[PDB]
C-alpha cells in the first residue's frame, strides 16, 4: 500500500483537477513546468502500472489522460513550436508510454510525429561526429537530456510499431552518446559543448536515461554489452552520487535538476527488474537491492503528516518536483 498511499497523497497536495495541471509548489500559484510535466505524466503511470487497487488504478488510468488534456490546453497538440528539443522529446517519450497503456492512437501520433521532427532535423553528424542538438533554435551544444531520451523513445517507438527504423535510431543515438556523453565505466557526461568540448558534470537524471536506454537496447538486440552498459552507470550511481551514508545526492538548487531523482529512479527499477529476470550480476543485484531499499526507507522517514517528502532525503513549502522522486520510488517493480 506504500506505492498507493504515496500516489494518493502527491494527487492530494499537487494535483489541480481544473486546469489538469499539477501545481508547482503547495502554494498553489503556479502550474509545473512543461517538461517536468511529462515526467509527472509519466509518474502517473508508473503509479498505474504499480497499483493493485483496481479502483486507484481506474482513477490513475483517466488521469493519464487529463494530464494529456491540461497540457494541450495550454501548450497546443504541436510542441514544434518549442526551441528546446528536450523538452519536445520529453513529451514524445511520455505520449509513447501513454499509447502502450491506454491504446489510444493519438499518443501513437503524438509520439512519433514529435520523434521524427526531432531526430529528422536535430541529428546532426559533424559537430562531435554526430548527436542530437539541445535546442532547435540555435545550435551550440549536444547534450545527454536529449540524446538519451531520444534513444528511448526510439525504443518504445520499435516496441510499439516493430519498425526497425526506430530500433536503428535508437542504436545510432545510443552509441554516439556511449562513445562522447561518457567515459565508457558509466560517468555519463552533461553536453558537448561547441568550440569547448566535453562537460564531464554528471546527474541522477542523466544517469537514468542512459541507464534506461541501455536496458531497453539490451532486451531489443539480445547484446550483453547493453547490460554490461547499463551496470557500470548504476555502479557509478551508487558510488558516486551519493553521500557519506550512501544516500542518493541532492541536487539543488537548480530547480530542473532538484527533482531528478524522481528520473533516475524510475530507470534504476527497470534495471533491477532486468537483472531479477536474467539472473545476470547475481552479486551486483544483491547489493543494488539492499542500496535502493535503504534509500527508499530512509527518504520515507523524512516524510511530513500529510505524507509528502522533501527531496532533500538526507534532511513549510513542498514542490511537485522535488517530492516526486519518493513517490517515483514507491511506484518501481
Ligand atoms: C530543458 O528545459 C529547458 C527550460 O525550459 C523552461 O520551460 C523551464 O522548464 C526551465 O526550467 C528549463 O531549463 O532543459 C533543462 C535544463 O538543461 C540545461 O541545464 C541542465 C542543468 O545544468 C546545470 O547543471 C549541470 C550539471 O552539473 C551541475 O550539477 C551537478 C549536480 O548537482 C554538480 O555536481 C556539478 O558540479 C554542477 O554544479 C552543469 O553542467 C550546468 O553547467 C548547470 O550548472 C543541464 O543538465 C542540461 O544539459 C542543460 O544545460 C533540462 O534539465 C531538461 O532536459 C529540460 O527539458
Amino acid at each position: 500500500s506504500d506505492g498507493d498511499t504515496a500516489m494518493k497523497a502527491f494527487n492530494d497536495t499537487f494535483w489541480d483537477p481544473n486546469a489538469k495541471m499539477f501545481w508547482k509548489d503547495s502554494k498553489r500559484e503556479k502550474h509545473q513546468d512543461f517538461w517536468v510535466e511529462a515526467e509527472l505524466w509519466e509518474l502517473v503511470m508508473d503509479a498505474y502500472q504499480h497499483t493493485s487497487d483496481p479502483a486507484l488504478k481506474a482513477e490513475l488510468k483517466t488521469q493519464i489522460d487529463d494530464v494529456y488534456d491540461g497540457t494541450v490546453a495550454k501548450y497546443g497538440q504541436d510542441w514544434t513550436n518549442n526551441p528546446f528539443n528536450d523538452n519536445i522529446m520529453w513529451w514524445a517519450m511520455g505520449s509513447a508510454r501513454a499509447y502502450q497503456i491506454t491504446g489510444n492512437p493519438r499518443y501513437l501520433e503524438a509520439a512519433r510525429d514529435h520523434f521524427d521532427f526531432v531526430y529528422d532535423t536535430q541529428w546532426d553528424e559533424e559537430f562531435a561526429n554526430g548527436g542530437i542538438w539541445w535546442l532547435n533554435s540555435d545550435h551550440n551544444t549536444k547534450n545527454a537530456c536529449i540524446n538519451f531520451p531520444a534513444a528511448q523513445a526510439a525504443l518504445y517507438l520499435y516496441d510499439i510499431t516493430k519498425d526497425e527504423h526506430y530500433l536503428n535510431a535508437a542504436t545510432k543515438i545510443f552509441r554516439w552518446g556511449k562513445t562522447m556523453l561518457t567515459d565508457g565505466n558509466g560517468k555519463v557526461f552533461d553536453r558537448i559543448e561547441i568550440e569547448h568540448g566535453a562537460v564531464p558534470d554528471a546527474t541522477h537524471y542523466n544517469q537514468g536515461t542512459y541507464i534506461g536506454s541501455a536496458v531497453g537496447l539490451y532486451k531489443a538486440t539480445g547484446n550483453a554489452v547493453y547490460l554490461d552498459d547499463a551496470v557500470k552507470a548504476a555502479k557509478f550511481t551508487k558510488n558516486h552520487l551519493v553521500d557519506s551514508n550512501g544516500v542518493l545526492n541532492y541536487e539543488g538548487p537548480n530547480g530542473d535538476l532538484k527533482g531528478g531523482k524522481t528520473i533516475l529512479m524510475r530507470n534504476l527499477a527497470h534495471l533491477q527488474k532486468t537483472l531479477d529476470e536474467t539472473g545476470q550480476y547475481p552479486e551486483f543485484s544483491a547489493e543494488f537491492d539492499e542500496w535502493l531499499a535503504f534509500n527508499i526507507e530512509m527518504a520515507w522517514s523524512h516524510q511530513n503528516s500529510d505524507h509528502i517528502v522533501d527531496g532533500n532525503w538526507a534532511g513549510g513549502t513542498y514542490e511537485s518536483w522535488s517530492s516526486a522522486a519518493a513517490v517515483q520510488a514507491l511506484n518501481g517493480i
